[PDB]
């Protein structure tokens, strides 16, 4: 936010693809690879913000939640790395977040 040291979060959605026939239509439609990174954004998390990035982030883990309609996973590590993810059910959040992170940009 205001030292210099900024990191980036990775937001994980899980997609499924409904093929037809021409593939399997009587499986639960099971997509390759699920839980994988869609994008990168920095967000104004500092190593000596964890206090005010805990506030900030416990609030709006509150107003992303809101907007929520599941239950939602997310890694913080103090190394400065950020992760989240949100499942398909709760694709929502996921452009949420995107629109969040890149809010608070």
């Amino acid at each position: 936010m205001s030292k210099s040291n900024t990191y980036r979060m990775l937001v994980l959605l899980e997609d499924d693809t409904k093929i037809n026939k021409e593939d399997e239509k009587f499986l639960k439609g099971k997509p390759g690879k699920m839980h994988e990174f869609v994008d990168e954004l920095i967000l104004p998390f500092n190593v000596d913000e964890l206090d005010e990035l805990n506030t900030w982030f416990d609030k709006f883990d509150a107003e992303i939640c809101i907007p929520n309609e599941g239950h939602i996973k997310y890694e913080i590590s103090s190394d400065g790395l950020i992760v989240l993810m949100l499942d398909k059910e709760i694709e929502e959040v996921v452009e949420k977040v995107k629109k969040f992170v890149e809010e608070n940009n």
